[PDB]
């Protein structure tokens, strides 16, 4: 299945207009672009189209929260455009809508190669299909402008590509609504289908998932699919424990605690154990006594207990070791949440010490699957984006792929 989706490699661009989406919501300081990490990774595909004939590649992205008013002070893509020239080496023409007539007549027939970025999607409220008035209050779009707004986007190529997986969970008009007969993922999107069909459909075995990260509640159903999809899990970071405090009355002082998650610690447990999956809880804790980069600092383990108002923020060295003990078995590795408060140096060396694991796996042919979000924050953090077999560029759309859902915006994709 997410094996048989038209990708970019497979489309024929030859004297064709390109519309494609991608992901270009930068970190942004008052108008500068603080990370320009999504800029570079869009240009292979661009300059494929180019390198292959393409009449012109129009470029469609949103930027921040505008909420579906017009924003141009505070979230215009026109730093994007200078920025993408001088990465792509090819100059770029900057519209100032994304709709229109006068866009699609620039847009209609564009000197060869041309490459055109368009201002921000979801200035306009048929991007999302909601947004908030001046006033703050929610505003629904209206079926003939939601019509409308599709139709001027989809006026402005030939064929389509999808290169934003970031945004393929959602099913905003970017993503489902462009009308052409081809719509193809681009090579950003291609990396997220084939590595995540390895994590759903024929995963390499043993299969192991690293389940970190703060809350239980929210996660639940991502641990109850890879329960039927691994043979090993880590249960790290927040997570654990709530699982600790229920399976062996651990006392955890302040650290974080899922009243709803706990209810079903249990059942998650029972599961594991009916579908023979070895579960792995960590054993020892670096404790705080605060939420705080720069609070005091101990040790703990499960035995021991953790004192009146201190929070366990990281695992400690036994806990790393069984935690390499997995690692060494698995020949597969997806990995959803640090397994510790890695924003804060002090409670960040159970997180580096597993990356550092999961990079020697990498080296000796183990499949390794990073999350979105705050686990591929860690890869850049420590320089190991190039070191694992794959890091994904969508948090909340890799989430929702690992639930097993089936997501708009790849379901749109053309088949075969
Ligand atoms: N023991 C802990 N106590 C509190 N917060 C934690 C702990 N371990 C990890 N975290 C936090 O988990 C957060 C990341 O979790 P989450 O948002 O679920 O990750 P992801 O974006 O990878 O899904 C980080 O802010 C990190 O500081
Ligand atoms: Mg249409
Ligand atoms: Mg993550």
């Amino acid at each position: 299945s997410l094996s048989n989706k038209l990708t970019l490699d497979k489309l024929d661009v030859k004297g064709k207009r390109v519309v494609m989406r991608v992901d270009f919501n930068v970190p942004m300081k008052n108008n500068q672009i603080t990370n320009n990490q999504r800029i570079k990774a869009a240009v292979p595909s661009i300059k494929f189209c180019l390198d292959n004939g393409a009449k012109s590649v129009v470029l469609m992205s949103h930027l921040g929260r505008p909420d579906g008013v017009p924003m141009p002070d505070k979230y215009s893509l026109e730093p994007v455009a200078v920025e993408l020239k001088s990465l792509l080496g090819k100059d770029v023409l900057f519209l100032k809508d994304c709709v229109g007539p006068e866009v699609e007549k620039a847009c209609a027939n564009p000197a060869a190669g041309s490459v055109i970025l368009l201002e921000n999607l979801r200035f306009h409220v048929e991007e999302e299909g909601k947004g908030k008035d001046a006033s703050g209050n929610k505003v629904k779009a209206e079926p003939a402008k939601i019509e409308a707004f599709r139709a001027s986007l989809s006026k402005l190529g030939d064929v389509y590509v999808n290169d934003a997986f970031d945004t393929a969970h959602r099913a905003h008009s970017s993503m489902v609504g462009v009308n052409l007969p081809q719509k193809a993922g681009g090579f950003l999107m291609k990396k997220e289908l084939n590595y995540f069909a390895k994590a759903l459909e024929s995963p390499e075995r043993p299969f192991l998932a690293i389940l970190g990260g703060a809350k239980v509640a929210d996660k639940i159903q991502l641990i109850n699919n890879m329960l039927d999809k691994v043979n090993e899990m880590i249960i790290g970071g927040g997570m654990a424990f709530t699982f600790l405090k229920v399976l062996n009355n651990m006392e955890i002082g302040t650290s974080l605690f899922d009243e709803e998650g706990a209810k079903i610690v249990k059942d998650l447990m029972s599961k594991a154990e009916k579908n023979g999956v070895k579960i792995t809880l960590p054993v020892d804790f670096v404790t705080a006594d605060k939420f705080d980069e720069n609070a005091k600092t101990g040790q703990a383990t499960v035995a021991s207990g953790i004192p009146a108002g201190w929070m366990g923020l990281d695992c400690g060295p036994e806990s790393s070791k069984k935690y390499a003990e997995a690692v060494t078995r698995a020949k597969q590795i997806v990995w959803n949440g640090p397994v510790g408060v890695f924003e804060w140096e002090a409670f960040a060396r159970g997180t580096k010490a597993l990356m550092d694991e999961v990079v020697k796996a990498t080296s000796r042919g183990c499949i390794t699957i990073i999350g979105g979000g705050d686990t591929a924050t860690c890869c850049a953090k420590w320089n190991t984006e190039d070191k694992v077999s794959h890091v994904s560029t969508g948090g909340g759309a890799s989430l929702e792929l690992l639930e097993g859902k089936v997501l708009p915006g790849v379901d749109a994709l053309s088949n075969i």
